[PDB]
């Protein structure tokens, strides 16, 4: 079974053959990965020798808790994160609940991995790259059930005055076909992009029943492609949600919004604006950004922003199988099955 509900399809390290390890810390995972390149004579083969299923048990909640205490002392600090480089194989990292994080997971190109169950936080090295998950050149990988978080907000003296934290999830390079799934992302400034620059354009990517809150920008910052957003809950985003930007093209159905400045845009570039079409939205007309504080705000440079609420262009046949609940039940339900401890759990229109 490959099925994420969304444009990749993958089973991770839950493959045949598959080795099952450990891992109580984040040089557990660093050493549980170089050990899984070896084969049985001890030499190294590339994209891995093994499938891996990784459970992370190690809990640094002294580290997260230290830092939401001192959030402008985390930019400066040295950044801390395992490298998934080059691991064909398959892989899975799931956290065992209870477990924490305050590093990222990098995945470079690699394809194949599946990070489930992690709760990451206030990561230190804003100002070096200190991602919580970047996917690049990385076809078929699944971010599902994960908690990222740190402060939606910016200090002073920050170099760009932008690099208080990093990304929660980055994407960018060949990474094909990506699934974000059910993620507590909450408290972050700078939520993810879909294209490192302006030639950084392509892949399908889709994002569903994420409970975002308390979140600036970048939902995700599109560049080009295909993005399908259904499921999500947004709530609290303070600049803008959806950035369809270099003609990308985006499907935003059945999701949730609320208290939300330009949840639908296509700024920044003053040019070649991205389309959407929107359906089953708890908006439906623009009656409805009153009745669910939606506001909307101008750019000094050319833009569209879906004030009219209407779809602005077409959508591709969406190649997976998948069955959205209505609106409100994501209102309604979502943040019960998004996050960490939830053993996983999917909302069905059953539980509607």
């Amino acid at each position: 079974a490959t099925d994420t509900g969304g444009y990749a399809a993958t089973a991770g390290g839950n493959v045949t053959g598959a080795v099952s390890k450990t891992a109580t810390s984040m040089q557990d995972i660093v050493n549980i990965i170089d050990a899984a390149r070896l084969d049985a004579n001890g030499k190294k083969v590339k994209g891995g020798a093994y499938p891996l299923v990784i459970t992370y048990t190690g809990n640094e909640d002294s580290l997260i808790n230290a830092a939401a205490a001192n959030i402008c002392g985390q930019w400066s600090k040295d950044p801390r994160g395992v490298e998934i480089k080059e691991f064909t194989k398959g892989i899975t990292i799931i956290g065992a609940n209870g477990s924490s994080a305050n590093f990222g997971i990098w995945i470079k190109k690699s394809s194949d991995v599946v990070v489930q169950n992690m709760r990451i936080g206030y990561l230190p090295g804003g100002a070096k790259d200190g991602d919580m998950i970047r996917v690049d050149d990385s076809p078929n990988v699944w971010v599902d059930h994960n908690e990222l978080f740190a402060a939606n907000h910016e200090c002073d003296g920050t170099p760009d005055n932008d690099t208080t934290f990093e990304s929660a999830v980055d994407i960018k390079g060949a990474s094909n076909t990506v699934t974000v799934s059910y993620n507590y992302i909450h408290g972050v400034k700078k939520v993810g992009l879909d294209g490192s620059s302006s030639s950084d354009t392509g892949r399908n990517i889709t994002y569903h029943h994420n409970y975002y809150n308390d979140v600036n920008a970048r939902l995700p910052l599109q560049r080009g492609g295909l993005v399908h957003a259904y499921n999500n809950l947004y709530t609290n985003i303070t600049g803008s949600g959806l950035n369809v930007r270099q003609n990308g093209q985006a499907l935003i159905e059945n999701n949730w919004f609320e208290k939300a400045i330009n949840p639908v845009t296509s700024r920044y570039d003053g040019k070649n604006f991205g389309t959407w079409v929107l359906k089953g939205n708890n908006i439906t007309k623009p009656a409805d950004f009153s009745t669910y504080s939606i506001t909307w705000t101008a750019d000094t440079k050319p833009y569209v922003n879906a004030d009219s609420w209407t779809s602005t262009g077409t959508f591709p046949t969406v190649a997976y199988n998948y069955s959205p609940v209505s609106a409100q039940c994501v209102k309604d339900k979502l943040p019960g099955y998004a996050g960490v401890g939830k053993n996983l759990a999917t909302l069905t229109s059953t539980a509607c």
